[PDB]
């Protein structure tokens, strides 16, 4: 039963995720820092469906080695799960950073820095990986009664995690601090991402409403005095939406505005309608050309957004449970441990996770898909 599904889940993880490494490859459309950070996210599912799978399996019956060993057995799933949760991260800034600054999206990010930052975060998540090793273990701990069942020599050890690894430690530090501060931060941006679109959206609506607005009450108006009014709203908005073709746009637009608007402050009102109509063109052409343009890349930019936030919400939801037991575990030691077969089905579910992700990949973002049939 578990070792049937761990074997399963385990041959879905390479061919799996050996695909999306494949497509960065295979496909110079798909080549860019956030591709960068999600191969390396799929290199460590690569080695987590690789390895894991079987420490697990052979740790779950029984394999009796020196202690140092046996620690590594169980701190190598910490460590490939570090890496992940610092390549989302690495990816929700990158996501931040080019939706909320487009403009200095390029200068910000560079692949050279990408790739200092995914080496960075490895070696980091090895930090933490290789902490119980040092100094901070429980092999010293005595367990008469197991040692003696497994036959345990002097310089062997058996394998049983709980008592093997430091509950305390694991619970406290690799649970709180470096699993949820990494959550809150990155569920933070998101929310502060999806604000900004909003924001933008709505802005270029406005900007829109404006230069529409005004211009229709500039034919629907008299008595110079409205028409003057209405033409400061136009170059209000008309600079603000600005902040070569918009740029070109802009300027010839707010040109004809400063014309009319001087032709109107001497009271000339029938070329200063002439002068409007004289906008209409310019107007339609430069400013829909410009709007049809923005508004579809904010839209891939949110799909984008959206596609990773999916990502980040099965990692959290797969890697919570596990962790929520395992504390209620160590803080009520009056209540009866746990199941066997329900932790077992917990630590199933964890290791799912790694099969997940080139789903919603081959699903949602229709260049993976067509690499995909491909192959
Ligand atoms: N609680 C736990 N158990 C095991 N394996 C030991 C299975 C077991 C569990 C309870 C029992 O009474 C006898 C055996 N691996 C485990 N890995 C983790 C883990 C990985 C990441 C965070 O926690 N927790 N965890």
């Amino acid at each position: 039963v578990y070792i049937t599904v761990e074997l399963a889940i385990a041959v879905l993880a390479i061919l799996g995720n050996v695909l999306v490494c494949w497509a960065v490859w295979l496909n110079s459309n798909l080549q860019n820092v956030t591709n960068y950070f999600v191969v390396s996210l799929a290199a460590a599912d690569i080695a987590v469906g690789v390895l894991a799978i079987p420490f697990a399996i052979t740790i779950s019956t029984g394999f009796c080695a020196a202690c140092h060993g046996c620690l590594f057995i169980a701190c190598f799933v910490l460590v490939l799960t570090q890496s992940s949760i610092f390549s989302l991260l690495a990816i929700a800034i990158d996501r931040y950073i080019a939706i909320r600054i487009p403009l200095r999206y390029n200068g910000l990010v560079t692949g050279t820095r990408a790739k200092g930052i995914i080496a960075i975060c490895w070696v980091l998540s090895f930090a933490i990986g290789l902490t119980p090793m040092l100094g901070w273990n429980n092999c010293g701990q005595p367990k008469e009664g197991k040692n003696h069942s497994q036959g345990c020599g002097e310089g062997q050890v058996a394998c049983l995690f709980e008592d093997v690894v430091p509950m305390n430690y694991m619970v406290y530090f690799n649970f709180f601090a470096c699993v949820l501060v990494p959550l809150l931060l990155m569920l933070g941006v998101y929310l502060r991402i999806f604000l900004a679109a909003r924001r933008q959206l709505a802005d270029l609506e406005d900007n829109w409403e404006t230069l529409n607005d005004n211009l229709k009450v500039i034919e629907k108006a008299d008595n110079a005095a409205q028409v003057k009014d209405a033409l400061t709203k136009m170059r209000a908005a008309a600079l603000d939406a600005q902040k070569k073709d918009f740029r070109h746009g802009f300027d010839i637009l707010v040109g004809q505005i400063d014309d009319a608007l001087k032709l109107a402050n001497e009271g000339k009102v029938k070329e200063a309608q002439a002068a409007a109509e004289q906008l209409k063109t310019t107007r339609n052409a430069y400013i829909q050309k410009y709007l049809e343009r923005a508004r579809s890349t904010l839209q891939k930019e949110v799909h984008a957004a959206k596609s990773l936030a999916i990502i980040v919400g099965l990692f959290a939801l797969c890697w919570l449970p596990l962790h929520i037991i395992n504390c209620f575990t160590f803080f009520c030691p009056d209540c009866s441990h746990a199941p066997l077969w329900l932790m077992y089905l917990a630590i199933v579910l964890s290791h799912t996770n790694s099969v997940v992700n080139p789903f919603i990949y081959a699903y949602r973002i229709r260049e993976f898909r067509q690499t995909f049939r491909k192959i």
